[PDB]
């Protein structure tokens, strides 16, 4: 199983629209996640989508489980300073362990 | 539910013995884990331990589930240069969600 997301960095300004890409490959019917990792901490659970077409969301963030395109893109209509962090796209299936992507460094500026 | 590990960086030289502490606190019987995040990559599953006294291992690393002291200390008898990475201690209660420690930077020397 594998996760591939927008690598590197994405630098936005406050009030901007955020879109982070994530496509995956897993057999079965995996759960899909989004975790946040603020500076000086470990990854923390953002939201989960368990079914195809289910849209997870938390803190203004959301992602729709799309199985035809095998993707789980993250969006936020208006990003703000305190969102500066690294976002990882993840999946749980296969055999009970979490598969993480490389993470995208989202840097917001005022 | 919380996980707390060896704050920061731990520097060593090849073949040394390592121990990165992890002390958890959660209700019920949680599954404990350690993940490794190699440079340029996302966090990855290292091993898990579901019940007291159980001992996980992979790549010469091992942690003993200690229900009484509520600890899950990572140990490797002889550390190697390829081992330089950040190690997280995780916890999963009733399936699904994983709670992460902040991580510890392990820096080996040749």
């Amino acid at each position: 199983d594998s996760v591939t997301q927008t690598e590197g960095q994405v630098a936005l300004s406050e009030e901007d629209f955020l879109t982070i890409h994530c496509n995956y490959s897993a057999s079965g019917y995996p759960a899909l996640f989004w975790y946040v990792q603020y500076p000086g901490e470990g990854p923390q659970f953002l939201f989960r989508a368990s079914r195809d077409k289910e849209k997870g969301s938390s803190r203004g963030f959301e992602a729709t489980y799309n199985k035809e395109a095998t993707s789980f893109h993250l969006q936020k209509a208006s990003v703000q300073e305190s969102d500066s962090a690294v976002y990882y796209c993840a999946l749980s299936g296969g055999n009970n362990k979490l598969t993480f992507g490389a993470g995208t460094k989202l840097t917001i500026k005022p």
